[PDB]
């Protein structure tokens, strides 16, 4: 349970978030994306182990990004914090984004 390995469990939360987002939209045309994780047919917002809480933004009905952030022991992860993915599947974390060594090495 070090922090590192801990990351898998928000990499993914956000992942299968991402996905349950695509679902929701094409099962609800004309509806846009959600920010109710209740409508992905999740039971809670946070990951199973209570190491990420997950929440939603949908700036516009067509697009999301997913923020994964470290709660209880996992608040210790100061070098990469949030972790983030929107609906381009672009990774981010500790406030950058993108295929550079930061966010990377945090989705590892």
């Amino acid at each position: 349970f070090t922090i590192r390995s801990n990351r898998t469990e928000g990499q993914a939360l956000l992942s299968d978030a991402a996905a349950r987002q695509e679902r929701y939209y094409s099962q609800n045309p004309g509806v846009g994306y959600t920010k109710d994780v209740a409508k992905l047919g999740m039971s809670s917002a946070n990951s199973p182990n209570n190491l990420y809480n997950l929440t939603i933004a949908t700036p516009t009905s067509t697009t999301y990004t997913l923020t994964a952030t470290p709660i209880n022991s996992q608040t210790r992860d100061k070098t990469c914090g949030k972790l983030t993915l929107n609906q381009l599947g672009e990774r981010g974390a500790a406030g950058k984004t993108g295929n550079n060594s930061t966010v990377n090495d945090c989705w590892r």
